[PDB]
């Protein structure tokens, strides 16, 4: 039918899931520029014409859409080999958000940005920091998240001898986070206290996507890469042939929970192997300190988890974690968990403070042909309808 | 301002006459997933990669979108070098319209079309003929035009014996039609009766802007080539270095009234020379035969008409043209001229009846597969309207 089409592709144009929207639009527009303004391209009538055609268009379209120069850097707050994250303020609107820059130059060469983006806009979890806004330009893509002032874990864990009430409170929330992140059909893979936030009441909030894998019918996932932090990282993702499950997020957990407990991670080297060979004989070289800090319960789960995937807790699901005695406790519930009062409630001077947070401080040849390079990135942008 | 640049954005996206609608945004996909998927470029992992992921909703949007399985053709009713018109039927609808294609390729070997598509879009004159709708495919532009069922008025002079009553009629409508593409800015440069279609009505509709150039400052325009039909072109256009304005369209007019009350084109010969050789001679060459029948007053429109830029009826203009005596008249005034009654009502069986039209015929050469990225649907990126 007649109307049905234009209503149908209105339709298509109006959806934020769907890969042609008006954005995703766009976004080609904007990557076929990029990728034909150059001098030996343009040599190309059917080129040129149309790069002369389209400049002022493209230009007002530059103008309007979202950009760089519309955010100023507060605070460099991390840095990858992929890019750096930030904490910006909008220009206009004076609202500090954090920003994930990722080098286009760098996602070609030697590759999960998608998933990311995804998680972030689309999770609507309490668990996970929401993405306002996801942009781009020739050289970096931008994700805009909202702002966490209590700063992270490892910002905690480093002023205080984390007594067991608070670390029961933060594996609860991680345990409950993570379950989110499964749900969802994802194994987060890089679980770690620099990935856990705190928002303006002190609960935790997931961040770092960006090693994100999508499960099969099995929920299993086939990698043959080592994926996460050293400290971290399970003997399966280590030894990865690689088919492994949620299982590996678990592991991490335990990590996390000794490190709070004990104030060291468990397999601690001098070097990247002797780290890998502890993880490998997790078996004689997880031990605990020789006092009454730790209790009988925290022990064990922290060696519930902190065994071989086949009998480690959470190979059953959740449950077997949500019951284990660890967690029996006259202080909360799981379902009543992210309504209590928090251990640690941030004491911040403004909406503005950044204080919990510590401060840090090339790209593609230029084509002799068409080489597309901008194509990989048609989609990425997305805006939040979320006003303030 | 934030929400400011979106509502903008928004607008752009709305708006018919941007150049960053929906609609060719949704050109600029297509034509880039067109020039994209040939063997060669998938070789390129960006370009692989893109158009996997692109597949299904280029194969949705492909669909969804109109397309020439849509239409139906009834009849064939011209052929040029750049491609076919014709009469066509919406498959659904079952309402018969006027489509033009083009040929992408053979305008590829030497390029117009953005004006034909412009003023039939957004001309909202009754002396213009409507494009309901302009789409395209790898091979051709289309446009969807309105149906004009009295056909044209090269078949009307072949059928009758135009008495000079009718001729003013023709010829005061033309006048009006000129007029109201003079004021959109553009000189049609292409006036002829096979360009002048009739309604159901039997009223005047002008066609085919392929000729169509946009004015100056100075209500001139630039060109060094020859345009329009042998028998029409004005002396200036056939002389073009070229500098000329909107005079040259009523030299056709002059042209046309001669055609109508004599039979024949004024500067006629067996030969695209023989002509072209006639009309820079118009001083000479302008000849009325023996007869009663033609008018003084219709006589000096057409000599008024056909002189040189210079001192030609319509340089000071339509007001001058408007009060020629020709077209002193009890029937009609200019203001009331489109709501009168017709001198030829075309007597239609129904609004699908097609016999004022002279149905024709009807294996394509096309673009060469590429090994590298060429880019030929770019051109036309922008030429999707829906009104
Ligand atoms: C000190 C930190 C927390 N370790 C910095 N590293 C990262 N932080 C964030 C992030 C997300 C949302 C946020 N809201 N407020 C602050 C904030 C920070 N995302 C990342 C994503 N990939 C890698 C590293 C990071
Ligand atoms: C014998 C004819 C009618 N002169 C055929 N030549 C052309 N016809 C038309 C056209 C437009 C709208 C119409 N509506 N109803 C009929 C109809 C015909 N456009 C053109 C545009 N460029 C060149 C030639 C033509």
């Amino acid at each position: 039918s007649f109307e049905t089409r234009f209503e149908k592709m209105d339709n298509l144009l109006r959806d934020p899931k769907s890969e042609v929207n008006s954005d995703c639009l766009l976004d080609g527009l904007d990557a076929l520029v990029y990728d034909l303004d150059f001098p030996a391209l343009r040599k190309n009538k059917n080129i040129d014409n149309f790069l002369s055609r389209y400049k002022d268009t493209i230009n007002k379209i530059r103008d309007l859409r979202m950009k760089a120069e519309d955010y100023e850097v507060v605070k460099v707050i991390g840095r990858g080999a992929f890019g750096e994250v930030q904490l910006v303020r909008h220009k206009s609107t004076r609202k500090v958000y954090a920003m994930k820059l990722l080098s286009k130059f760098e996602m070609i060469k030697r590759s999960f940005f998608w998933e990311e983006r995804d998680i972030m806009a689309f999770a609507n979890s309490p668990w996970v920091v929401q993405l306002f806004y996801a942009f781009q330009d020739d050289r970096y893509l931008y994700m805009v998240m909202e702002y966490m002032p209590g700063g992270d874990l490892v910002n905690l864990m480093s002023n205080y001898d984390v007594p067991e009430k608070w670390a029961r409170f933060y594996t609860a929330e991680v345990v409950l986070a993570l379950d989110a992140i499964h749900s969802m059909g994802f194994i987060h893979r890089d679980v770690k206290p620099d990935n856990m936030l705190l928002d303006k009441s002190g609960h935790l909030k997931l961040a770092d996507f960006g090693t994100c894998m999508k499960m099969n019918k099995e929920g299993m996932v086939r990698c043959d890469t080592a994926v996460g932090t050293p400290d971290y990282i399970s003997p399966e993702v280590l030894k990865s042939d690689g088919y492994y499950g949620r299982e590996c997020d678990w592991w991490s957990v335990g990590v996390f929970l000794y490190e709070m407990l004990v104030g060291d991670t468990p397999f601690y080297a001098d070097s990247l192997v002797g780290t890998y060979s502890k993880i490998m004989n997790h078996k004689n070289s997880l031990t605990f300190p020789d006092d009454n800090d730790i209790s009988k319960e925290a022990k064990n789960l922290i060696c519930a988890f902190l065994t071989d995937r086949e009998v480690r807790l959470g190979r059953n699901g959740v449950e077997e974690i949500k019951r284990h005695l660890f967690f029996k406790n006259d202080q909360w519930a799981w379902e009543t968990l992210r309504d209590t009062v928090a251990p640690v409630v941030p004491d911040l001077s403004s909406d503005i403070d950044t204080s919990n947070f510590d401060d840090l401080e090339e790209t593609f040849p230029i084509p002799k042909a068409f080489v597309g390079n901008q194509l990989p990135f048609v989609g990425f942008t997305y805006y939040s309808n979320r006003r303030y």
